[PDB]
Protein backbone atom coordinates (compact mmCIF):
# COMPACT_ATOMS: atom_id res chain seq x y z
CA UNK A 1 0.00 0.00 0.00
CA UNK A 2 3.63 2.32 -0.10
CA UNK A 3 2.16 3.36 3.43
CA UNK A 4 4.77 3.63 6.77
CA UNK A 5 5.28 5.31 9.38
CA UNK A 6 7.89 8.31 9.62
CA UNK A 7 11.04 9.42 11.86
CA UNK A 8 11.58 12.66 11.45
CA UNK A 9 15.03 15.07 12.03
CA UNK A 10 15.43 19.00 12.62
CA UNK A 11 18.43 20.66 11.17
CA UNK A 12 19.62 23.88 10.62
CA UNK A 13 21.71 25.33 7.84
CA UNK A 14 24.10 27.86 8.12
CA UNK A 15 24.95 31.27 6.41
CA UNK A 16 27.49 30.46 3.23
CA UNK A 17 26.44 26.99 2.96
CA UNK A 18 25.27 25.29 -0.11
CA UNK A 19 21.57 23.94 0.41
CA UNK A 20 22.12 20.20 -2.27
CA UNK A 21 25.94 19.80 -0.80
CA UNK A 22 24.15 19.66 2.63
CA UNK A 23 21.06 18.14 2.01
CA UNK A 24 22.69 15.22 0.49
CA UNK A 25 25.71 15.25 3.63
CA UNK A 26 22.49 15.06 6.11
CA UNK A 27 21.00 12.27 3.50
CA UNK A 28 24.32 10.20 3.48
CA UNK A 29 24.96 10.32 7.05
CA UNK A 30 21.67 9.13 8.24
CA UNK A 31 21.23 6.71 5.61
CA UNK A 32 18.28 7.87 4.72
CA UNK A 33 16.15 5.54 1.55
CA UNK A 34 12.92 7.64 1.06
CA UNK A 35 12.99 11.24 2.33
CA UNK A 36 10.88 14.30 1.85
CA UNK A 37 10.91 17.98 2.55
CA UNK A 38 8.02 18.02 5.44
CA UNK A 39 8.97 22.13 6.20
CA UNK A 40 11.31 24.42 5.72
CA UNK A 41 11.81 27.99 6.20
CA UNK A 42 14.64 30.33 5.55
CA UNK A 43 16.96 32.79 3.38
CA UNK A 44 19.56 32.53 0.39
CA UNK A 45 21.53 34.65 -1.24
CA UNK A 46 21.99 32.62 -4.56
CA UNK A 47 19.95 30.90 -5.89
CA UNK A 48 20.01 28.00 -9.03
CA UNK A 49 16.52 26.88 -10.24
CA UNK A 50 15.57 25.54 -13.40
CA UNK A 51 12.67 26.92 -14.76
CA UNK A 52 9.36 24.51 -16.67
CA UNK A 53 10.63 22.94 -19.41
CA UNK A 54 13.72 24.60 -19.46
CA UNK A 55 17.15 22.88 -19.82
CA UNK A 56 19.20 25.83 -18.86
CA UNK A 57 19.69 26.34 -15.15
CA UNK A 58 19.07 29.95 -14.30
CA UNK A 59 21.39 31.50 -11.82
CA UNK A 60 20.26 34.37 -9.33
CA UNK A 61 21.92 36.32 -6.59
CA UNK A 62 20.22 38.83 -4.01
CA UNK A 63 18.48 38.56 -0.94
CA UNK A 64 15.51 36.24 -1.06
CA UNK A 65 13.08 34.87 1.83
CA UNK A 66 12.65 30.62 1.10
CA UNK A 67 8.97 30.57 0.91
CA UNK A 68 8.43 26.68 0.02
CA UNK A 69 10.90 24.09 -0.34
CA UNK A 70 9.10 20.96 -1.39
CA UNK A 71 9.94 17.28 -3.18
CA UNK A 72 11.96 13.55 -1.59
CA UNK A 73 15.21 12.99 -1.76
CA UNK A 74 17.72 9.28 -1.10
CA UNK A 75 20.45 8.36 -1.06
CA UNK A 76 21.06 8.04 -4.69
CA UNK A 77 18.67 10.47 -6.20
CA UNK A 78 16.45 13.96 -4.80
CA UNK A 79 13.62 15.89 -7.10
CA UNK A 80 13.26 19.24 -5.33
CA UNK A 81 10.95 22.59 -6.15
CA UNK A 82 12.00 26.07 -4.48
CA UNK A 83 9.83 29.24 -4.38
CA UNK A 84 11.63 32.25 -3.61
CA UNK A 85 10.50 35.66 -2.55
CA UNK A 86 12.82 39.07 -3.29
CA UNK A 87 12.63 42.73 -0.82
CA UNK A 88 9.00 43.46 -2.72
CA UNK A 89 7.20 40.59 -2.58
CA UNK A 90 7.98 39.23 -5.70
CA UNK A 91 8.21 35.26 -6.60
CA UNK A 92 9.98 33.23 -8.35
CA UNK A 93 10.35 29.19 -8.79
CA UNK A 94 11.06 26.59 -10.30
CA UNK A 95 13.02 23.25 -10.18
CA UNK A 96 15.74 23.50 -7.26
CA UNK A 97 19.21 23.00 -8.68
CA UNK A 98 22.77 23.20 -6.85
CA UNK A 99 23.71 26.25 -6.42
CA UNK A 100 21.67 28.06 -3.68
CA UNK A 101 23.47 29.53 -0.88
CA UNK A 102 22.20 30.24 2.64
CA UNK A 103 22.04 34.11 3.48
CA UNK A 104 20.91 34.33 7.47
CA UNK A 105 19.33 30.41 8.08
CA UNK A 106 17.51 27.59 6.38
CA UNK A 107 15.66 25.69 9.10
CA UNK A 108 14.09 22.31 7.62
CA UNK A 109 12.29 19.46 8.80
CA UNK A 110 12.86 16.06 7.04
CA UNK A 111 11.00 12.97 6.98
CA UNK A 112 12.28 9.43 6.41
CA UNK A 113 9.40 6.49 5.67
CA UNK A 114 11.53 3.49 7.24
CA UNK A 115 8.94 0.80 5.87
CA UNK A 116 9.81 2.43 2.42
CA UNK A 117 13.02 2.91 -0.22
CA UNK A 118 12.59 5.82 -3.21
CA UNK A 119 14.77 5.36 -6.44
CA UNK A 120 14.26 6.76 -9.97
CA UNK A 121 13.61 4.47 -12.94
CA UNK A 122 13.51 4.92 -16.36
CA UNK A 123 9.58 5.43 -17.30
CA UNK A 124 8.76 4.91 -20.79
CA UNK A 125 5.89 7.57 -20.23
CA UNK A 126 7.78 10.60 -19.56
CA UNK A 127 10.96 9.34 -20.91
CA UNK A 128 13.06 10.62 -17.70
CA UNK A 129 14.08 8.64 -14.39
CA UNK A 130 11.34 8.67 -11.89
CA UNK A 131 10.47 7.96 -8.41
CA UNK A 132 10.02 4.45 -7.89
CA UNK A 133 8.96 3.39 -4.52
CA UNK A 134 9.40 -0.39 -3.03
CA UNK A 135 9.24 -1.74 0.13
CA UNK A 136 12.47 -1.21 2.45
CA UNK A 137 12.39 -4.58 3.75
CA UNK B 1 -7.06 17.78 21.61
CA UNK B 2 -7.24 16.56 17.85
CA UNK B 3 -4.01 14.88 18.05
CA UNK B 4 -3.23 11.88 16.56
CA UNK B 5 0.14 10.24 15.47
CA UNK B 6 -0.01 9.47 11.57
CA UNK B 7 0.73 7.24 8.77
CA UNK B 8 2.20 8.30 5.93
CA UNK B 9 1.63 6.81 1.57
CA UNK B 10 4.22 7.41 -1.12
CA UNK B 11 2.42 7.61 -4.79
CA UNK B 12 3.78 8.69 -8.32
CA UNK B 13 0.97 9.78 -10.67
CA UNK B 14 1.71 9.49 -14.65
CA UNK B 15 1.83 11.48 -17.35
CA UNK B 16 -1.86 12.84 -18.73
CA UNK B 17 -3.48 11.74 -15.37
CA UNK B 18 -5.93 14.52 -13.80
CA UNK B 19 -5.07 14.61 -10.11
CA UNK B 20 -8.09 15.21 -8.71
CA UNK B 21 -9.27 12.25 -9.99
CA UNK B 22 -6.27 10.12 -8.85
CA UNK B 23 -6.79 11.59 -5.29
CA UNK B 24 -9.76 10.82 -4.46
CA UNK B 25 -9.37 7.07 -5.89
CA UNK B 26 -6.27 7.12 -3.93
CA UNK B 27 -8.20 7.94 -0.63
CA UNK B 28 -11.32 6.16 -1.60
CA UNK B 29 -8.82 2.56 -2.06
CA UNK B 30 -7.23 3.07 1.28
CA UNK B 31 -10.49 4.51 2.92
CA UNK B 32 -8.65 7.68 4.38
CA UNK B 33 -10.71 9.86 6.82
CA UNK B 34 -8.33 12.68 8.03
CA UNK B 35 -5.67 13.26 5.12
CA UNK B 36 -3.41 16.02 3.83
CA UNK B 37 -0.80 16.75 1.82
CA UNK B 38 2.35 16.59 3.29
CA UNK B 39 4.89 16.56 0.25
CA UNK B 40 4.47 17.15 -3.20
CA UNK B 41 6.72 17.88 -6.48
CA UNK B 42 6.43 17.46 -10.18
CA UNK B 43 4.61 19.51 -13.10
CA UNK B 44 1.61 19.89 -15.01
CA UNK B 45 -0.01 20.60 -18.15
CA UNK B 46 -3.17 21.86 -17.70
CA UNK B 47 -4.42 23.80 -14.43
CA UNK B 48 -7.10 24.55 -13.37
CA UNK B 49 -7.82 27.17 -10.54
CA UNK B 50 -10.68 29.48 -9.03
CA UNK B 51 -8.54 32.63 -7.77
CA UNK B 52 -9.13 34.07 -4.37
CA UNK B 53 -12.73 35.47 -4.08
CA UNK B 54 -13.62 34.18 -7.84
CA UNK B 55 -16.58 31.69 -8.73
CA UNK B 56 -15.16 31.00 -11.92
CA UNK B 57 -12.62 28.47 -12.76
CA UNK B 58 -9.61 30.04 -14.58
CA UNK B 59 -8.26 27.12 -16.89
CA UNK B 60 -4.79 26.81 -18.24
CA UNK B 61 -3.10 24.76 -20.41
CA UNK B 62 0.95 25.42 -20.85
CA UNK B 63 4.54 23.73 -19.27
CA UNK B 64 4.08 24.35 -15.02
CA UNK B 65 6.03 22.77 -12.65
CA UNK B 66 3.97 22.50 -8.97
CA UNK B 67 6.03 24.63 -7.15
CA UNK B 68 3.57 23.45 -3.80
CA UNK B 69 0.05 21.56 -3.56
CA UNK B 70 -1.21 21.77 -0.09
CA UNK B 71 -4.41 21.11 1.91
CA UNK B 72 -6.75 18.19 3.82
CA UNK B 73 -8.35 15.59 2.16
CA UNK B 74 -10.70 13.13 3.17
CA UNK B 75 -13.36 10.24 1.90
CA UNK B 76 -15.85 12.79 0.95
CA UNK B 77 -14.27 16.13 0.71
CA UNK B 78 -10.97 18.20 0.64
CA UNK B 79 -9.69 21.83 0.31
CA UNK B 80 -6.24 22.23 -1.89
CA UNK B 81 -4.53 25.06 -2.84
CA UNK B 82 -2.10 24.97 -5.28
CA UNK B 83 0.87 27.49 -6.89
CA UNK B 84 2.41 26.81 -9.99
CA UNK B 85 5.61 28.13 -12.28
CA UNK B 86 6.08 28.52 -15.80
CA UNK B 87 8.48 28.53 -17.96
CA UNK B 88 10.04 31.97 -16.90
CA UNK B 89 9.81 31.61 -13.33
CA UNK B 90 6.46 33.22 -13.10
CA UNK B 91 4.03 32.15 -10.54
CA UNK B 92 0.55 31.57 -10.35
CA UNK B 93 -1.71 30.61 -7.15
CA UNK B 94 -4.97 29.47 -6.30
CA UNK B 95 -7.94 27.03 -5.17
CA UNK B 96 -7.20 23.85 -6.93
CA UNK B 97 -9.69 22.44 -8.69
CA UNK B 98 -10.55 19.36 -10.71
CA UNK B 99 -9.01 19.39 -14.32
CA UNK B 100 -4.94 19.64 -13.65
CA UNK B 101 -2.90 17.24 -15.37
CA UNK B 102 0.27 15.67 -14.73
CA UNK B 103 2.92 16.53 -17.01
CA UNK B 104 5.73 14.21 -16.57
CA UNK B 105 4.82 13.72 -13.19
CA UNK B 106 3.48 14.21 -9.67
CA UNK B 107 5.11 13.02 -6.92
CA UNK B 108 3.63 13.10 -3.32
CA UNK B 109 3.59 11.93 0.70
CA UNK B 110 0.21 11.77 2.04
CA UNK B 111 -0.65 11.80 5.85
CA UNK B 112 -3.29 10.22 7.47
CA UNK B 113 -4.44 10.78 11.04
CA UNK B 114 -5.70 7.77 12.45
CA UNK B 115 -7.30 8.88 15.43
CA UNK B 116 -9.26 12.13 13.72
CA UNK B 117 -12.27 12.22 11.01
CA UNK B 118 -12.44 15.11 8.40
CA UNK B 119 -15.87 16.52 7.48
CA UNK B 120 -17.26 19.74 5.95
CA UNK B 121 -19.99 20.80 8.06
CA UNK B 122 -22.08 24.43 7.21
CA UNK B 123 -20.04 27.44 9.27
CA UNK B 124 -22.17 29.98 10.21
CA UNK B 125 -19.98 32.53 10.27
CA UNK B 126 -18.34 31.74 6.88
CA UNK B 127 -21.65 30.81 5.26
CA UNK B 128 -19.69 27.64 3.65
CA UNK B 129 -19.30 24.21 4.63
CA UNK B 130 -15.89 24.25 6.60
CA UNK B 131 -13.25 22.20 8.14
CA UNK B 132 -14.70 19.50 11.19
CA UNK B 133 -12.48 17.36 13.40
CA UNK B 134 -13.48 15.03 15.44
CA UNK B 135 -12.79 12.07 17.02
CA UNK B 136 -12.50 8.43 14.87
CA UNK B 137 -13.12 5.95 18.01
CA UNK C 1 20.97 12.84 15.28
CA UNK C 2 18.18 15.25 15.89
CA UNK C 3 15.68 12.65 15.37
CA UNK C 4 12.12 12.16 16.40
CA UNK C 5 8.78 10.59 16.31
CA UNK C 6 6.02 13.28 15.58
CA UNK C 7 2.54 13.65 17.18
CA UNK C 8 -0.09 15.76 14.80
CA UNK C 9 -2.84 18.39 15.58
CA UNK C 10 -5.67 19.73 13.02
CA UNK C 11 -7.44 22.57 14.02
CA UNK C 12 -9.28 25.23 12.15
CA UNK C 13 -9.30 29.28 12.53
CA UNK C 14 -12.31 31.28 12.54
CA UNK C 15 -13.05 34.24 10.38
CA UNK C 16 -11.38 37.56 11.99
CA UNK C 17 -8.92 35.60 14.44
CA UNK C 18 -5.29 36.64 13.40
CA UNK C 19 -2.95 34.37 12.76
CA UNK C 20 -0.25 34.99 14.95
CA UNK C 21 -1.86 34.95 18.23
CA UNK C 22 -4.30 31.85 17.88
CA UNK C 23 -0.94 29.90 17.11
CA UNK C 24 0.83 30.95 19.95
CA UNK C 25 -2.51 30.02 21.76
CA UNK C 26 -2.61 26.89 20.81
CA UNK C 27 1.22 26.35 20.88
CA UNK C 28 0.49 27.25 24.79
CA UNK C 29 -2.17 25.01 25.50
CA UNK C 30 -0.63 22.05 24.23
CA UNK C 31 2.96 23.16 25.74
CA UNK C 32 4.46 22.47 21.69
CA UNK C 33 8.36 22.55 22.75
CA UNK C 34 9.54 21.59 18.86
CA UNK C 35 6.61 22.46 16.38
CA UNK C 36 6.10 22.94 12.90
CA UNK C 37 3.71 24.07 10.17
CA UNK C 38 3.17 20.31 8.30
CA UNK C 39 0.18 21.49 6.20
CA UNK C 40 -2.31 24.93 5.68
CA UNK C 41 -4.57 25.93 3.28
CA UNK C 42 -7.48 28.92 4.11
CA UNK C 43 -8.17 32.29 2.86
CA UNK C 44 -7.22 36.01 4.50
CA UNK C 45 -8.46 39.23 4.80
CA UNK C 46 -5.22 41.05 6.19
CA UNK C 47 -2.28 40.06 5.36
CA UNK C 48 1.44 41.16 7.35
CA UNK C 49 4.69 40.54 5.81
CA UNK C 50 8.37 41.74 5.82
CA UNK C 51 9.63 41.11 2.71
CA UNK C 52 13.48 39.60 2.31
CA UNK C 53 16.09 42.15 4.09
CA UNK C 54 13.49 44.87 5.07
CA UNK C 55 12.91 45.97 8.58
CA UNK C 56 9.42 47.06 7.95
CA UNK C 57 6.18 45.22 7.58
CA UNK C 58 4.30 45.42 5.25
CA UNK C 59 0.07 45.24 5.23
CA UNK C 60 -2.41 44.14 2.59
CA UNK C 61 -6.17 43.96 2.79
CA UNK C 62 -8.07 42.23 0.16
CA UNK C 63 -9.37 38.96 -0.64
CA UNK C 64 -5.96 36.18 -0.38
CA UNK C 65 -5.77 33.07 -0.82
CA UNK C 66 -2.87 31.20 1.77
CA UNK C 67 -0.78 29.53 -0.86
CA UNK C 68 1.88 28.00 1.63
CA UNK C 69 2.49 28.70 5.20
CA UNK C 70 5.83 27.26 6.31
CA UNK C 71 8.01 27.41 9.07
CA UNK C 72 8.74 26.20 13.23
CA UNK C 73 7.52 27.16 16.47
CA UNK C 74 7.68 26.73 19.94
CA UNK C 75 6.36 28.23 23.34
CA UNK C 76 8.72 31.22 22.94
CA UNK C 77 9.28 31.40 19.30
CA UNK C 78 8.66 30.83 15.80
CA UNK C 79 9.84 31.56 12.39
CA UNK C 80 7.27 31.27 9.75
CA UNK C 81 6.87 32.41 5.82
CA UNK C 82 4.01 32.67 4.20
CA UNK C 83 2.48 33.10 0.46
CA UNK C 84 -0.74 34.14 -0.89
CA UNK C 85 -2.40 35.05 -4.09
CA UNK C 86 -5.12 37.68 -4.68
CA UNK C 87 -8.07 37.50 -7.02
CA UNK C 88 -5.91 37.37 -10.16
CA UNK C 89 -3.74 34.78 -9.38
CA UNK C 90 -0.92 37.46 -8.15
CA UNK C 91 1.25 35.97 -5.47
CA UNK C 92 3.30 38.11 -2.86
CA UNK C 93 5.22 35.98 -0.33
CA UNK C 94 7.70 37.14 2.97
CA UNK C 95 8.30 36.39 6.88
CA UNK C 96 4.79 36.01 8.24
CA UNK C 97 4.28 39.32 10.99
CA UNK C 98 1.69 39.22 13.40
CA UNK C 99 -1.47 41.09 11.85
CA UNK C 100 -2.61 38.43 9.80
CA UNK C 101 -6.40 37.78 9.46
CA UNK C 102 -8.27 35.27 8.75
CA UNK C 103 -11.32 35.24 5.78
CA UNK C 104 -12.94 32.28 5.63
CA UNK C 105 -10.66 29.55 7.38
CA UNK C 106 -7.38 28.63 7.84
CA UNK C 107 -7.23 24.79 7.91
CA UNK C 108 -3.59 23.47 9.64
CA UNK C 109 -1.77 20.58 10.56
CA UNK C 110 0.45 21.37 13.25
CA UNK C 111 3.52 18.80 13.61
CA UNK C 112 5.41 18.32 17.26
CA UNK C 113 8.57 16.24 17.24
CA UNK C 114 8.51 15.00 21.28
CA UNK C 115 11.82 14.07 21.53
CA UNK C 116 13.33 17.74 20.89
CA UNK C 117 13.29 20.94 22.12
CA UNK C 118 13.78 24.40 19.86
CA UNK C 119 15.10 27.58 21.48
CA UNK C 120 16.24 30.69 19.52
CA UNK C 121 20.22 31.25 20.36
CA UNK C 122 22.52 33.85 19.01
CA UNK C 123 24.42 32.88 16.08
CA UNK C 124 27.76 34.66 15.76
CA UNK C 125 27.57 34.17 12.21
CA UNK C 126 24.51 35.38 10.92
CA UNK C 127 23.91 37.93 14.16
CA UNK C 128 20.53 36.87 14.88
CA UNK C 129 18.68 34.52 17.20
CA UNK C 130 18.42 31.30 15.09
CA UNK C 131 16.59 27.75 15.28
CA UNK C 132 18.87 25.97 18.08
CA UNK C 133 17.62 22.19 18.44
CA UNK C 134 18.43 20.51 21.42
CA UNK C 135 17.36 16.78 23.59
CA UNK C 136 14.02 17.31 25.00
CA UNK C 137 15.17 14.81 28.11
Amino acid sequence: HNASTARFYALRLLPGQEVFSQLHAFVQQNQLRAAWIAGCTGSLTDVALRYAGQEATTSLTGTFEVISLNGTLELTGEHLHLAVSDPYGVMLGGHMMPGCTVRTTLELVIGELPALTFSRQPCAISGYDELHISSRL
